């Protein structure tokens, strides 16, 4: 039929989703208990729904749990701690976040026959490893969302021949840049996509064949498991605890505020940690270059375009240029590189 | 299980219907005899049934008749002339329109034990006049519809106590806004819907009381019978022959294409009649404003919200704004004001 | 490697085909039994195979048959009479023509693993009627062709999902001009191809929409079945016997030579029949114009570009101009309008 | 009859224009809100309507706004600030300046059944770069002007192919001197036209062939955006605060008074800035000495006669002579060179 499509991602740093109609949302993976918002309604109006997501989630048993979630929960000191957030794909923490972006990307008044061909993403070492667990949950995912301060609801339910599972970074270079660089890729060149994830960074390569079509190399491509931006939040956390000379610990919000700037305004003064920030990024820079060449022998010289993606690829790109300068480049929308890739390569159905 | 609900409208310009599950269809009120289609199927793929209603309808003899109806009938050279279309609500011209309106708005594989609360409509001055004529038709309406080139059939038959008649503009402002207009209605005010239709324009008012509940008045509210879009097509038909000066008179499509734009593509050229389109709309704007003061004395100053409706109100919303500017506003669906107004006020039972 | 593409036409006057590499062949639709040729080779050197198709064709018995086809068959006294030629698309008369059309349009030393997207054609009113007859023939067409005195052979066999049927005039104006006519089609206009062929004349229209995409109509478009060049040959055959007054009736060549010029070289003299050639063309011009008003009401004024096609349209382009002068124009290949229209609209897959 | 011809100039300094009847108007590009000049109507004679442009402008929804524009807007302190007027071609600010030029260049007793040809200009860089927007805005233009205090009006609207686009200063020497300078241009010489406008400055050249016919040279000719008379208002503005040292800034009127006079009468006394005036006048002349030679190497020696245009360079003619003295010259109407060059080369149609 005219059944719809929403491409989301389970990215532990920040959830990145897009519909079939190219409207796209982004919010961190932060949930909290939802509390009633009436006083703050009068001071500051909620124009951006994404900035202030308080929301209600009905279940199949017709109970409900309110949630400060996303940008709104990040302001809360009582949120989910998010730096030890569990990797379990069947967690209710994942259920709320998967219910969240669906509530923001289902348009108004769709026909219920026109269901949603949802497209997800799994890590490369986790795709075969954790396939049916998400297929268990998305089969069982049936709820009803209710937006606080916005007063619109969506019923949600998913079936087979609407669920569709792809690995992470699959359609990012299988399409939407493969349609463009096909004049440049000629014969048995290798394209290299490195999605710098928050927790885990994926490194995926495709070989173009005789027929200028991509074929996949699992023995040249894998996941930097635990290598990525989460170490920068981990190390720079310890870099303040000795520089403050107090044992003072920043919260979840200030740490995410830190590693975009490096200068947190602590007790009337900016504690400067620019020295360790350039150090830890170059610490992460070398940890990506060498470990990619654990999968890349002299075949690195068979590269035509080393592409990097993810939110972590943006702030590394100048230092992460040193994989192979003037051959490497950056994808256009680095965070949504999965999500735009999940859309077009999710249009196989 | 509970009984199903469909709210359609037999409006003279176009059939405007909606079901219980908030799915709506719209197509112009033109019928045509159906002819065999597999050839035009092959040239262009049919993704919309509404453009291409080739359809078979059984009767009391169980004899099928092929029909082109809706957009497909307008392109036919042999369709209904549509300017001399009958007002007899029990006519077969009204039956095939009502068959397709009930044919599209039923989903597949429903249980056959349940029945449907169908809610039709009448003109305001012709509700009492044409009450039993449609009551006789809906009791007589035993037909089985069969969509050619889509191949799904419906058995459409209704006994007593399932049909529900309302006048036009009845539940569009009594209901359908009552959850949102309740803060605007305060004490002894008049709300008013002005539906600009094909043959007629329709004026309906509702006095709200001290206890903030609307109640009807019939001497402030009537049907502008024969005054509507039909004065625009007949005037602009003469405007082409005044501008062609050849005796060439427009067909069914060319006149209907004209008053939507004003530039008929005649002999490789657009024949400009934008100014006469303004004049025919202004005389229609003359004949609704001056007739409103016939129904309204100083009580036009007793308004809190004028609403205008009809597809003819879409091109005239700023033009018919001169009744009471900065108080009149647009109904949220200009075509579907009557149908959803039939839906919410039909679910009151 | 990718699959090859050939677009031929089985037109009643002459086979008009073209391949993927834009090489075209044309020869009249006359077959003849082949006889041994080494003698006429010695008198005159053969630089054109099309004039001199002596050719052997294997079958399901793998039994070769010699054939003279094309220009070489027309000079034979014992060829097909060509006025009583069958319309049965699965006939061997159609097979040998289709064998040579596929025989010429394949270059030498192609890989045997790849297959060819062959695109044939049908009359418009006989597309649905003769759909499975050619589908049965193309599934049955297992033949090996062998060109005598040129000595290159082709193994021509096609399985399922390689043939592609289209009506005549389908892709000639839907495609083949769509990159150039897109600036001319603006809003709700009709383009029209008029192919003047041997047995029939063919009328096909396409309404463009508001979104500037053409869509087909079948009640404004049909096959002028039995009305075409065949009315000119039969009338001018009687025109010679009216002018010879001896009982001498023209043969296959003399009648075909006549209506191209009008002066058959009979007994050392040109017998003038130029005026009767004008009369037979004018009655054909009568029987396409008056039949056009049968398909077109005032919608002839809804044209932006008439196109005329067919080899019969070449001698009638200024003569059939009287439908709508200063708007009708000539297709860029009067013969090859259908074939390249099959080629571009066959490459859409 | 023949469709009426207009040629206007969209110059940001002052809007110029001339009609088919060769009557020409000029007024500054300043707008304001119109207010009821009825008190002064009793006091002083309102005869120069160009001095006194109070004007109402209807639209397609019949919602008018009053406008002081041009010379009457110069006396207003409430006018558009005009040092920061938007360079968008599709502004209402342009439309008010456009419609003012319309009703002044359409005299009474003319056939309004005949359409209106207009010939406008662009920046020479932006003639293709911002081409379609002016092509859109003129086709979108449909209003109705109302002349306050003079009580006549024009219906104002444009279809396509009545508007005509030629670049700034194109036809001023391509036409309008081509019947006179043909004796002067001999062989391989370059005529050169320099439009010293307010915001921008054009320099345009034409190679002539062997056959004494001009041809365009896009790489010896460009637009000097940010160079022109707006530098003189920019430089002398701070010179007043340099001279007065008060913190008082001149308004739009006093500043435009200053760079046409040089001696502002501030606070009961003439405050002198004549020394810095010529200093900027040499400086603007310096910036045209450079940038012309940036496109003119030794090919400047191949000239025959430079022309210069613009009201800015008109008072610069001695200092701007220094580029090529006694070969450069000034066009006779430095304001109306472009509009007559629009009109004369617009009289091809
Ligand atoms: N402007 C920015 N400044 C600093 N870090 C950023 C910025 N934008 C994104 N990031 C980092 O990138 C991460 C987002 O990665 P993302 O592409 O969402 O991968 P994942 O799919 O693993 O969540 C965040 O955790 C954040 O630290
Ligand atoms: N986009 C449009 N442009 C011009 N006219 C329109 C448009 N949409 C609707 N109309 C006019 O409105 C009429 C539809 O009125 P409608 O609300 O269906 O009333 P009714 O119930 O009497 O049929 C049509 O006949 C048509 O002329
Ligand atoms: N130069 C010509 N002079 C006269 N008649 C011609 C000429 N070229 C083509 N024709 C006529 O056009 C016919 C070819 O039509 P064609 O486009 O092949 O249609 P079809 O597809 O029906 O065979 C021939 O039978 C012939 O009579
Ligand atoms: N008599 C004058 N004295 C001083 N400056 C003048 C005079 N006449 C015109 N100008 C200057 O010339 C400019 C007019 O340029 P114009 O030819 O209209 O170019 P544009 O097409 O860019 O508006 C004005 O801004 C003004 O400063
Ligand atoms: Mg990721
Ligand atoms: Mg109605
Ligand atoms: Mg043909
Ligand atoms: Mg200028």
């Amino acid at each position: 039929m005219n059944k719809y499509t929403i491409a989301i991602d389970l990215g532990y740093g920040q959830i990145k989703g897009i519909n079939q109609d190219n409207k796209r949302v982004i919010f961190p993976s932060i949930i909290s208990s939802g509390k009633d918002r009436s006083l703050d309604t009068f001071f500051n109006s909620i124009d951006n729904i994404v900035d202030n997501i308080h929301v209600k989630i009905l279940d199949e048993y017709f109970n409900e749990k309110e949630y400060f979630v996303g940008e709104l929960a990040k302001r809360q000191p009582s949120n989910s701690s998010f730096i030890n957030r569990d990797n379990k794909i069947n967690s209710e923490e994942n259920k709320v976040l998967l219910a969240t972006a669906l509530g923001l990307l289902i348009p108004n008044d769709l026909p219920n026959d026109t269901k949603i061909h949802i497209v997800t993403g799994l890590p490369l070492e986790h795709f075969i490893k954790q396939k049916q667990a998400l297929n268990d949950m998305l089969k069982d995912f049936e709820h009803t969302i209710k937006f606080v301060d916005h007063n619109f609801s969506r019923n949600i339910k998913f079936e087979e021949s609407n669920i569709t599972l792809f690995p992470q970074g699959a359609g990012a270079i299988f399409s939407k840049i493969n349609n463009d660089i096909s004049s440049l890729l000629i014969k048995e060149t290798f394209i290299g996509l490195i999605d710098v994830g928050f927790k885990t960074t994926d490194i995926v390569v495709f070989r173009i064949n005789k027929d200028k079509e991509p074929v996949f190399e699992q023995e040249m491509s894998a996941t930097l498991d635990g290598l990525g931006m989460i170490n920068i939040y981990n190390t720079m956390d310890k870099a303040f605890t000795d520089n403050s000379r107090d044992g003072s610990k920043l919260n979840t919000e200030q740490l995410m505020l830190l590693c975009e700037e490096g200068k947190i305004f602590f007790k009337g003064d900016y504690i400067d940690l620019k020295k360790d920030l350039i150090k830890a990024r170059k610490t992460l820079s070398t940890n990506i270059i060498n470990k990619a060449d654990g999968l890349w022998g002299s075949r690195k010289n068979s590269f035509n375009s080393i592409m990097i993606a993810g939110g972590g690829g943006k702030v590394l790109y100048n230092h992460l240029k040193l994989i192979e300068p003037n051959m490497c480049q950056l994808i256009d929308n680095p965070e949504f590189a999965n999500a735009i890739g999940y859309l077009e390569f999710g249009k196989q159905f």
